[PDB]
């Protein structure tokens, strides 16, 4: 009956996007995207909200923005969006990465990591994070359960959800928001002040090297460490309390078994609690290559 005109390729058709599997719970699916009606297409990761309010709406169609805004080989790539329930509902299309996250493939996935790799996860990471800082955005929420794995040989930054961009002629974020927080990932000043920069970006990818060379042993990640160095029984904001004066006063999560001192050497430089010495992403990229490199 119509005639068919396609300039948009960013806007995904709901009734070509065909179920393939729920993968966590806001929500994503794998799905098949099939115009053709072949029972073939592109496999795609597909966000959805679980609440559109008009707050939770306005931040998803933020996130959306920027990860449309970001091309690089160590970002997760924008794929488009799709306007299902007649064009009433936004769900997010981005690319599927078969591996998942960073966390659980170091855990299901340890017969095919060596320092080596972690050290290419790690260089791979800083170059993500290197090009964020040159769009002005803070991620506010790095951690190995989000980064995500396209294969043996690629790692790529994901969650985007908390992500802030700096104006021109300002040098942090201060975001006070309600519920939980990462704060076994969190800079002092994220803490203290709900300051969020950078340097903040610097000091949580200290605890992702820092998780890296932990493997994910379930005894060794930061909140199992920084609950029995502040005491198990602690609950509540108790914990929080002790968190700040432990971090205020040098406390640091402890070099883990086989980790070189090298590499301790750099998340220790990354956990400084004067926010002006940490290093930059690009010093840390280039100094895990010279590493690389040196061997
Ligand atoms: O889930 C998989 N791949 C994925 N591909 C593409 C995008 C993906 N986003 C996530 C994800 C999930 Cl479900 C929960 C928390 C945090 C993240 Cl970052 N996972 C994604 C693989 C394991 C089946």
């Amino acid at each position: 009956s119509g005639a068919f005109e396609d300039r948009d390729p960013t806007q995904f058709e709901e009734r070509h996007l065909k179920f393939l599997q729920q993968l966590g719970k806001g929500s994503v699916e794998m799905c098949r995207y099939d115009p053709l009606q072949d029972n073939t297409g592109e496999v795609v990761a597909v966000k959805k909200l679980q609440h559109s309010t008009e707050e939770h709406l306005r931040d998803f169609e933020r996130e959306i923005e920027i990860l449309k805004s970001l091309q690089h080989d160590n970002i997760v790539k924008y794929k488009g969006v799709c306007y299902s329930a007649g064009r009433r509902n936004l769900k997010l299309i981005m690319e599927y990465l078969p591996y998942g996250s960073l966390r659980d493939y170091l855990q299901k996935h340890k017969e095919r990591i060596d320092h080596i790799k972690l050290l290419q996860y790690t260089s791979q990471i800083c170059k993500g994070m290197e090009y964020l800082g040159t769009k002005r955005y803070i991620h506010r929420d790095l951690a190995t359960r989000n980064i995500l794995v396209e294969n043996e040989n690629r790692v790529k930054i994901g969650d985007f959800g908390l992500t802030k961009v700096l104006p021109q002629d300002k040098e942090y974020y201060k975001v006070k928001e309600p519920g939980e927080s990462p704060i076994f990932w969190y800079a002092p000043e994220s803490l203290t002040e709900s300051k969020f920069s950078v340097a903040s970006d610097v000091w949580s990818f200290g605890v992702v090297l820092y998780e890296l060379f932990t493997y994910i042993e379930k005894s060794k990640s930061p909140p199992a460490e920084f609950m029995r160095m502040i005491g198990n029984d602690k609950q509540g904001q108790m914990i929080v309390f002790h968190l700040i004066e432990l971090l205020k006063n040098n406390g640091r999560l402890p070099r883990p078994d086989g980790c070189p001192d090298e590499i301790y050497m750099i998340m220790t430089e990354c956990w400084n609690n004067n926010v002006n010495q940490r290093p930059s992403f690009r010093d840390l990229a280039l100094r895990v290559d010279q590493i690389r490199d040196n061997m």
